[PDB]
């Protein structure tokens, strides 16, 4: 068409970081498929949309305020600073209080109303008919004792958001006619053999093999494994998985396809190499490095789809099934009685994830009883959504679309709130559907358009894969841009100003980490190198301003290349700070930023999430345990940027102030506090706030089984608030140790009212998360299938089972937990100092 749409076919490509009308690897239309599938869920949500709202994308919760938050508010009042201009009065509100009405208590009690209250130096509106209790903003500066500063303005227009228009009963049996490979020579000469799997949900519904030959650059074979199964009988979302033992290589074929085909044809597909389980083994995309790459080729010729109340000991067995762990293996003694009782269990939300793993997924007749099953739905439908079930359906072991379709359904009552803090996970689920096009798929598509926070970690997130997996880069790609069509040319603006940027600094990161080597120092010469390549850009090049990607409330503008540096450690990243681009800004602070190579961001991002769960859990219950989730976006392999808390120290960096420079004293922490503290006050509140995240960060580091770390991964701000970091990949259960003791009045295995005060939200945190033991364990296995190597679909994944203490009751785990804070006790300074 019109050079027009080639122009923005080019421009879209750019800000995906890859051609989606490219088909160098590719050997089936599904992805075009999908391309085209996705149009009509995009219009139908843009079409939906409502213009004002998604404009100014309010923050809000429809959560009740926490105790702990109330406490500031024992007045039934909250003080809003408005200002205008040099103006700036102090009208006194009501939580329960809108802003459209508190705008009138304004303008009418001071004294004309197409204006909008906004935060003060952020892009962030307080608008819609919500009480303003129930904005996180101001969420945010209650729980920080902040003042709320808002600016009267004009609403921004939505027409910046405009969108550019567009415009057989025979057994199954495959024939494997050899593998190919360039090149092979290596050291001892092995066998090598074909292993053709039958998959579905993670699960060999047959497996057949060829016979053992001599591994030569070519090896062939020409010989038809014929399976059990008949044609007829294949599920849809069936794999076909191929794989190569010496396991060498692997390769998977949906055997039917997006149009509910049967697989047919001459086939050859170029394999992935193991490196010497994960979702990554699951996909359906073939290595697009055809040139090195192993390769195997193959030929398929064969479309389809054309009372009794129980005992009461039986019930029993049953309800036991049901309570165990998504973890706990399934019998099959288990699988036939979930199965028989079939429509009991069907009244339990909670046995849905064990019920379908009773399927017989190779077996026609039985596969359709099941979506009978499904069709009376009526006990789900109804359920209280329950994200913890939801995820469990969406993980490697169902593959059939009408059981995730369910899962999904459920996702449909998110707020938006919630959306977002499980809103990374639910972008790595998409690597467990079979197919490109799904009900997930479209379910973030959508949850993105209709609001932009949403939106923009969902390019992020998308981005960050398509950047740096092969496996997942193509599908991930052709949702994002889906997204792109649709999130309006203002978006479009600002991801293309986002990634121009960054991409330049991840140019300088890369070039400086070149002119350095890896023991620590940093020379003038490095720096003034830095300084440089900096200058450069900060001409005509770097755009004048910016979102920061993991904070899309900032705006950064210019660079303060007198403040920027390179940092010294083991990685070279960069120390940059930019000013604020927001004149209306409460303050002259600069926003700092890390870039860094070296390290797989994808990991950080994940535990930072999930320790975001876990605030939201406590708050639950009453509890704020003072956790520092920063800002971290990988954008690309071992590359990315990390948000730079302000007044911070690394409490290694504490203790080498004070003592030698590789050297451990007890109270060099609490000195470094009092010395910190503007008055006694704030210092006292200061060994609060440490004791409180102390706490945090001992329980949520233990849970996820990264709690043994070296002292230089755990800061703490001037303020007291402790925080890990880095969480790129004799023992102790966790970081307590003797500092952190003196700092809470104790020592030598003694007491204290604040070590007492520890170990009181140390339990009460710790049982708060065993109430949602399951959420977890499905957060963990997913986190680890999708962003760890090879991690054992086994032991691995089980620790977090032994960690929630699992079966154990409350006294028991309780008891348990105090234990873990006895071993390190014990273990003093020993750990620590072994850290090398």
């Amino acid at each position: 068409m019109s050079e027009e749409s080639q122009a923005f076919q080019r421009q879209l490509t750019a800000l995906i970081g890859y051609d989606v009308t490219d088909v160098s690897n590719v050997h089936d239309d599904e992805l075009e498929f999908t391309r085209r599938g996705l149009v009509t869920p995009r219009m139908a949500e843009v079409a939906s949309r409502d213009p004002k709202l998604y404009a100014m994308h309010p923050w809000v919760t429809s959560k009740p305020l926490p105790e702990y938050l109330w406490k500031k508010i024992a007045n039934n009042c909250i003080f809003i600073v408005i200002h205008r201009s040099t103006t700036s009065q102090t009208i006194k509100v009501s939580p329960d209080d809108t802003p459209g009405a508190i705008l009138q208590s304004f303008f009418t009690k001071m004294a004309e109303q197409d204006f909008v209250l906004r935060v003060c130096g952020r892009d962030e509106y307080l608008v819609g008919e919500t009480p303003i209790k129930n904005f996180q903003w101001v969420r945010h500066c209650l729980k920080n004792g902040e003042e709320i500063h808002v600016v009267l303005d004009t609403p921004p227009d939505p027409a910046l958001d405009e969108v550019r228009k567009e415009e057989c009963d025979r057994k199954f049996r495959v024939k494997i006619r050899g593998i190919d490979i360039p090149v092979l020579p290596r050291n001892t000469d092995l066998t090598v053999f074909v292993e053709a799997n039958i998959q579905h949900g993670q699960q060999v519904l047959c497996q057949r093999r060829t016979s053992p030959k001599p591994f030569t650059e070519e090896v062939l074979w020409n010989v038809w494994l014929e399976f059990s199964i008949k044609i007829k009988d294949l599920p849809k979302g069936a794999l076909l998985n191929l794989q190569i033992y010496c396991l060498l290589y692997y390769v998977n074929l949906l055997l039917i396809d997006h149009r509910f085909l049967l697989r047919r044809g001459e086939y050859v597909l170029h394999m992935w190499q193991i490196s010497g389980f994960n979702a990554d083994k699951l996909t359906s995309a073939t290595n697009p490095d055809k040139e090195n790459s192993m390769s195997i080729s193959i030929l398929l010729d064969n479309h389809p789809i054309a009372r009794a109340e129980m005992p009461n000991q039986l019930r029993k067995q049953l309800e036991a099934i049901i309570a165990t762990d998504p973890l706990n293996p399934l019998t099959a003694e288990d699988k036939e009685l979930l199965w028989h009782f079939r429509y009991e269990s069907l009244k339990h939300p909670k046995a849905y994830p064990k019920l379908f793993s009773s399927v017989k997924w190779g077996q026609q007749e039985i596969v359709a009883k099941t979506y009978q099953l499904l069709a009376r739905r009526e006990v789900w439908d109804q359920s209280a959504l329950d994200v913890g079930l939801t995820m469990q359906l969406l993980d490697c072991n169902f593959s059939d679309e009408n059981v995730r379709a369910i899962a999904v359904q459920k996702l449909e009552s998110l707020e938006d709130d919630d959306v977002l803090h499980y809103l990374l996970q639910l972008v790595q689920a998409v690597k467990f559907e079979p197919y490109h096009d799904s009900a997930l798929a479209r379910f973030l598509l959508k949850r993105g358009l209709r609001n932009k926070r949403i939106g923009h970690f969902l390019f992020w997130f998308l981005r960050s894969e398509i950047a740096q997996s092969r496996h997942y880069q193509q599908r991930f790609a052709v949702i994002l841009e889906a997204y792109l069509r649709g999130c309006g040319t203002a978006m479009l603006h600002d991801f293309t100003q986002q990634v121009q940027v960054i991409e330049m600094l991840q140019k300088v990161t890369l070039d400086i980490k070149s002119l350095s080597a890896e023991k620590y120092d940093v020379s003038s010469q490095v720096i003034s190198q830095l300084k440089q390549k900096l200058e450069n850009l900060q001409n005509s090049q770097l755009p004048e301003s910016f979102r920061v990607p993991y904070d899309p409330g900032l705006k950064a503008g210019a660079l303060a290349i007198e403040k920027c540096k390179v940092m010294a450690s083991k990685k070279k990243p960069l120390w940059l700070e930019f000013k604020c681009a927001d004149p209306t800004a409460l303050s002259n602070e600069t926003i700092g930023i890390i870039f860094k190579h070296g390290d797989d961001l994808r990991q950080d991002m994940l535990i930072l999430q999930i320790l975001r769960i876990m605030e939201s859990i406590w708050e639950t219950e009453s509890l704020d345990l003072c956790l520092l989730p920063y800002g971290c976006i990988s954008t690309g392999d071992k590359i990315g940027m990390i948000e730079i808390v302000k007044d911070a120290t690394t409490i290694a960096k504490i203790q080498q102030s004070t003592v030698g420079n590789t050297g451990f004293k007890d109270e060099v922490l609490n000195h470094w506090l009092k010395e910190k503290s503007p008055t006694e006050e704030k210092f006292q509140a200061a060994v609060e706030r440490f004791v409180y995240s102390c706490a945090g960060y001992c329980v949520a580091t233990f849970v996820l089984g990264i709690g043994d770390r070296h002292n230089d991964n755990i800061m703490i701000t001037e303020t007291g608030n402790l925080f890990h970091i880095d969480f790129g990949h004799e023992r102790v259960p966790f970081v307590l140790t003797p500092d952190f003791l003196f700092v809470m009045g104790t020592s030598g295995k003694k007491t204290s009212p604040h070590f007492q005060k520890f170990q009181d939200i140390c339990v009460k945190a710790y049982l708060a998360l065993r109430h949602h033991t399951n959420l977890l364990i499905i957060l963990f296995s997913m986190m680890l299938m999708t962003g760890m190597p090879q991690l054992t679909s086994k032991e691995d994944i089980e620790y977090i089972r032994d960690a929630l203490t699992v079966g154990k009751n409350e006294e028991d785990a309780k008891k348990y937990f105090l234990d873990q804070i006895e071993v390190c006790r014990d273990k003093g300074w020993t750990v620590q100092f072994n850290w090398f």
